[PDB]
Order: structure tokens, then C-alpha cells, then sequence
């Protein structure tokens, strides 16, 4: 079992494979990757650029994949 999302991928990939992705990244303070030419980058290397760990970013990123896990009941 693979993921969907990975820390190898770059930004502009995870990007066009869910649009939601673009939310998730600007909440984690990763919405600068479109002006700092990170797009062509991979996702654990803006990661610690911000002094973030991919681990968790690649969790909610997932998530959107699978759609089953609802915000609100």
C-alpha cells in the first residue's frame, strides 16, 4: 500500500492531484511555495524549509484522498 501523496513528489504535482492540497499547504504556512519557485520542489524539501515535518503534512494530504473522514458530524 502506497500513498498518494509523498515526500518525494514536488508541490506542483501534489497540487494538480487535489485542488484542496492548495488549502492545506497555506494553512501550514506552505502557500509561499508558488512565489519562491518551490513548485518544482519536493514536498519534504519546502517541509523543512519551513520547519515543518512531512510526516504530518502527507497524513492531512491523504486524508484528502480518501474523503471518508468528515470535519463535521
Amino acid at each position: 500500500m502506497t500513498q498518494k501523496f509523498t515526500k518525494d513528489m514536488t508541490f506542483a504535482q501534489a497540487l494538480q492531484t487535489h485542488p484542496g492540497v492548495a488549502g492545506v499547504l497555506r494553512s501550514y504556512n506552505l502557500g509561499c511555495i508558488g512565489c519562491m519557485g518551490a513548485q518544482n520542489e519536493s514536498l519534504e524539501q519546502g517541509a523543512n524549509a519551513h520547519g515543518l515535518n512531512v510526516e504530518d503534512i502527507l497524513r492531512d494530504l491523504n486524508a484528502l484522498a480518501l474523503e471518508h473522514h468528515h470535519h463535521h458530524h
